[PDB]
C-alpha cells in the first residue's frame, strides 16, 4: 500500500538529524517544508510563514511557491486559522490556511495557500495537509518515556479523526515468565521506521510492550506482524510461534470511527494498564 | 535550499533497508513509488508497470492512480519510450516516463493518461525524470564501479536537468595522520552522499566524496559537519592542513566544459581510469 | 592484562606523529628508544647505533648508556647479529639486538656491554627483541601490503615470543547496511590495531581487524567498544546479525598448525593471496 | 634528549581513553601501572595495592611482580608512607614504598617494593618513581579552566623539587592588538603532547597565552620554541618573525633550585598576571 507519507516523514526526520546545530530548524528546512506541503497538496501558489508567540504571522515569508502575494494579516482565513489553531478553507484573498501545530497546541508556522486546483480542493486533501503539517511541527520541536509515548498517541488520535489517517496499537503481553525477558528482547529489536514502543507491567504483573504504528492501516499492520513472526522464527526456529512462548497479542486500530474513549477501554480494561501508566 | 527530493529519496532508502527480503523491492514499494511520481507531476490518471528484460512492459499494473485504462504495449508513446530509454511526451497517452538506472536497464514504466495543462511542460517532465532515475538506482573493483555509477547519475542530473552536485577530493599528505583523518572525513557522509577511497599516483590516500543534488554553496552544511567532527577529535584549534589534508572542490553543473571533470580527476588529483570513469 | 608494551609504543607513535618533519625519526628519538630498551633489559652499559644500507653499523652512537666503549664493527657478536638479522648473545659484548622491520631491513643496533645476571636469560632477550622489532616498524595494493606486514609482525611476536594477537574477520551480508556498518566497525579501532577493507569471492564486504599484543580474552574490551558504537547508532536493542554482520575470530598463538591461518583467510573467509599474504 | 617519561604517560593516557567505562581505571590498568613502575625502577619483586579512604592498604594486591610476599600492614615503611603521603625507603621487610598520590593529596594506591637492585636504589630513581606515581594518580582521577591549569602547575612544582624533573612555562604576550587574535590562534593550534595552555589578559589588557611544558628540560623547550617558529613561518612566511607581530616571549624554568616563591614573581610581576588568575 501507499506509504509515501511515512516515507516523507522518515526522510525529513533524517534531514533534521543531519542539520548543523547552528540555526533554527524551521529556518533551515523552510523551503523543504513548503515543497513537501506543495507536493502533498498539489499546490500552485503558497507561502510558509513563521508564527510568533502572540499567534500572529511574520509577513516576510520563510519560503514561497509561485507568484505569492504579500501576506495580509487581516485576511479572515489567516485570522480564523491562527485563532483556532486549525486548518481553515473557503470551502478572503486566500483559499486555505494550514497551521503547523505541535501536540502541546503551539503554532510554529503557517501555510497560506493562494491557489490550489479544484481536484485537490477537498476534505481528503485538507486532512492530508493537516496531518503532514502537525507531524512536521512535532519534528521541528524535537531535540521511551511514558510521557513522550502519550504524546505520540495524542498525535495519532489527531491524525485519526475525520478524513484522517488511522494508526495501529499493539500490546504484546508476556504471560510466560519463563520466556518473558527473551521475547521482550526480540520485540524491541524489531522497531523500524516510525514505530514507537513503551515497556510496562500490567495489572497481573506481566511485562507488556506497547507498540504504536503511526499512519498505518490494518493492511500495514498485518505486514508488521509478519515481519515480526519472521524475526521470531529467526531466533527461535520455525517450530515455535510467539503464542507458544506465552505472548498474547492485543490490537487496537485508531480510526475515524473511534477516539479517546475507546482507546482508554482498550488500554485500561483489555490490556490491564492504568491511567497513570499511559495518558489518554 | 529545497531538499524535498533528497528527503523523499532518503525516506525511500529507509523503507527499503527495512523491508523483509522476501518481496522484490519494486513490488513492495509500487504504490509508494507511484504516489511520489504522481505528486511531482500532479498526475490524475496514471499507471506504474514492470518492464521485462526485453524492454517490454508487463500488462498488469503494479499500481494505478485514477481510472487507468488497460495498457496497450503497442502504443506509440510506450514503444518510443522503451526504445529510447527516455521520457517521451506528445509534443492515447500524454507522457511516458521510464525508470532507468545508470546502466540503461529499464526497471519500470510510468504511463500517464492525464495530467493538467499547467504542469505539462519541460520543467515538470524534468522533475519526473530525475525522480524516476533516482528511484531506479535505489531499486537496482566493486566500490569504484559503484562510485562511477553514482557520478554518472549526477552528471545526468546536471546536464539533463540543471540540478547541481558537488565533488570533494581530499588528499592526505601526512602518513602519520592519514588513516585516522581519512576515517573522520568519511564520517561526514550525509544520507545520499557517496564516497570512494583511492591511492593517487604519488601513493597518497585520496577520498572522493560526491554530494548529489547539492550545490557548492549548499554543501557548506557538509563542510561544517566535517569541521565539527575534526574539532571533536583534535580540538577546535587544530587546522586540517596541519594534519596534511588538502581539499579540492569541483561543482557539477551543466556549465563546465566536457573535459574539465576528467582534467580535475586524472590530471589534478592524479587518478586513473581504472579508478574512476568519467 | 599487562599492556605496558602497547602503552610504550602508543606513546612513541604520538611522539612521532608530532615531531617536525625536518629530523629523521631515528635521530630525534634515539635517546628515548635507548631508554626504553634499557628499561626492558635493566641494561647498565649499552649503545644504540644506526645500521647502514649494507648492514654495517655507523661507529658514532646515536645514544649511549653508562661508560659505553667505542664500538668495534668487527666484533664477533656485532657481525653475527647483523649477518643473521637477529638477537645474539654470548650463550667483548654481552648481547646484540638489531632493530629490524618485517621486511628484514636493519634500521639500528643495540649493543649491550653490561646487564645483570638476573636478566641475562631468554625471557628477557625475548622482550628486548619484541620491543626492538615494534620500534623498527614505527620508524620505518599499498593498504593490503601494510596489513600483511603487520600480520607478519604479530606472527613473529606469537611464534618467536609467545605473545598473543587476535584477528577478527567481519563479513557484511546485507548490502543495505554494509557501507554504514563497515564504517562503524572501523571506528572500534584501538591505538595499535590495524585493519583492511576487502571484498571476498562472493562480492561481499569484509573487514579484517588485527589486534596486536592482544589475547582473544583481552580483546573483549575491543568488542565492547564495538557494541557500544553500534548501540549508539542503532539502539541497544538491535543485533549486529540483524544488520547482516557475521563475526569470525582467529587467535594468533604459537599453538595453531601452520596451515590454520591460511585456511581461515583463504578458505573460510573467501580471500586470496593478492589480498593477504600468510 | 630522553623523553621516555613523557612518552610513557602519553601512551598510558591513550590507554585510559580506550577503556570501556565499565570498571574503575585503577582496576583495569593495575598490571600496566605496576609494569610501568617496575620498568622505571628496574624492580624485581613488588606489589600494587589499593589504598582505602582510611589511608590503609587493601592487602590483596591489584597486581604483583616476582615472588611478592603477603603485604604486612604493620610494616614501618607501609605505615610511614601512608601516614605522610610520601615515598619512603630503608635508605622493615620491604625496601621502598611509593604512594600514588594526586595533587589534592588523595592516596589512590601503594607501590610496595620487596626487592630492587643496588644500582637503582638511590634518590634519582626514587624521584623518578615518585614522579611517575603522582602523574599516574592524576590520570586515574581524570574524567582550559584556570583552576585545572593551576593543578597542572602544582604537579610540575612537585616534579621539580629535590632529584626531581623540571618543567618549562611560556608566557606569550600579544602586545600588538592588530595581530593579536591571529597569533593567538596559531599558538593554541600548536599544542602537542602534554602541553597545557591557559588564555588570560595581563594588567595591560593584552592577550597572554600561558603554556606549561611538564617534564621538559631547557633543551626540550628550545625545541618547542623551534616547532613554533616553524609553524609561524608556515602561516606567515619566513619574512616575518613572531616578535614582529608583537609577540613577547617570556620563559620560566621550574627546577630544583626554585619553588612557588619564584613562580609567583614570574607570573605576577614579570607577566603582569595576578593571584586571582592563576593559583600558586
Ligand atoms: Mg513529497
Ligand atoms: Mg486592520
Ligand atoms: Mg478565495
Ligand atoms: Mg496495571
Ligand atoms: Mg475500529
Ligand atoms: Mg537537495
Ligand atoms: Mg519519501
Ligand atoms: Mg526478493
Ligand atoms: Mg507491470
Ligand atoms: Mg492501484
Ligand atoms: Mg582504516
Ligand atoms: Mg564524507
Ligand atoms: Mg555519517
Ligand atoms: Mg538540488
Ligand atoms: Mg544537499
Ligand atoms: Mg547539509
Ligand atoms: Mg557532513
Ligand atoms: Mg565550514
Ligand atoms: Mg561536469
Ligand atoms: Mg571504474
Ligand atoms: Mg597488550
Ligand atoms: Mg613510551
Ligand atoms: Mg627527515
Ligand atoms: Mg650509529
Ligand atoms: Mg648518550
Ligand atoms: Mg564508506
Ligand atoms: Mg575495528
Ligand atoms: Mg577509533
Ligand atoms: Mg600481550
Ligand atoms: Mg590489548
Ligand atoms: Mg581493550
Ligand atoms: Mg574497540
Ligand atoms: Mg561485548
Ligand atoms: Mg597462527
Ligand atoms: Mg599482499
Ligand atoms: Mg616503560
Ligand atoms: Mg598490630
Ligand atoms: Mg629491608
Ligand atoms: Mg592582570
Ligand atoms: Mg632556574
Amino acid at each position: 500500500n501507499d506509504q509515501s507519507l511515512r516515507s516523507s516523514l522518515l526522510g525529513l526526520r533524517q534531514l533534521l538529524r543531519e542539520l548543523p546545530g547552528d540555526e533554527a530548524p524551521l529556518d533551515a528546512l523552510a523551503e523543504t517544508v513548503l515543497a513537501l506541503l506543495a507536493q502533498y497538496g498539489s499546490l500552485r501558489i503558497a507561502g510558509l510563514y513563521r508564527v510568533r508567540h502572540d499567534r500572529t504571522p511574520e509577513p516576510q515569508p520563510l519560503a514561497t511557491l509561485g507568484e505569492m502575494p504579500v501576506l495580509d494579516a487581516d485576511d479572515l482565513l489567516v485570522r480564523t486559522c491562527l485563532e483556532r489553531g486549525e486548518l481553515v478553507s473557503v470551502r478572503s484573498a486566500l483559499q486555505v490556511c494550514v497551521p503547523l501545530v505541535d501536540t502541546d497546541g503551539r503554532i510554529l508556522a503557517l501555510l497560506a495557500v493562494e491557489q490550489m486546483p479544484f481536484f485537490v480542493f477537498n476534505e481528503r486533501t485538507f486532512s492530508l495537509l493537516a496531518i503532514l503539517a502537525g507531524h512536521i511541527a512535532d519534528l521541528l520541536q524535537s531535540d521511551i518515556d511514558a510521557q513522550r509515548f502519550s504524546q505520540y498517541l495524542k498525535r495519532s488520535l489527531l491524525d485519526a479523526r475525520d478524513h484522517g489517517l488511522p494508526a495501529c496499537l499493539y500490546a504484546f503481553e508476556l504471560t510466560d515468565a519463563r520466556y518473558g525477558e527473551e521475547v521482550q528482547r526480540l520485540l524491541e529489536g524489531s522497531q523500524r521506521g516510525l514505530d514507537v514502543q513503551l515497556r510496562l507491567r500490567n495489572d497481573e504483573g506481566r511485562r507488556v510492550l506497547l507498540v504504536l504504528l503511526p499512519l498505518t492501516s490494518a493492511e500495514g499492520s498485518q505486514g508488521y506482524l509478519q515481519r515480526l513472526r519472521i524475526l521470531f522464527a529467526e531466533r527461535f526456529g520455525q517450530a515455535r510461534e510467539l503464542e507458544s512462548l506465552g505472548v498474547r497479542i492485543r490490537q487496537y486500530e485508531l480510526d475515524a470511527g473511534n477516539d479517546r474513549q475507546a482507546l482508554g477501554h482498550f488500554l485500561f480494561n483489555e490490556c490491564g494498564l492504568n491511567d497513570q501508566q499511559v495518558a489518554v
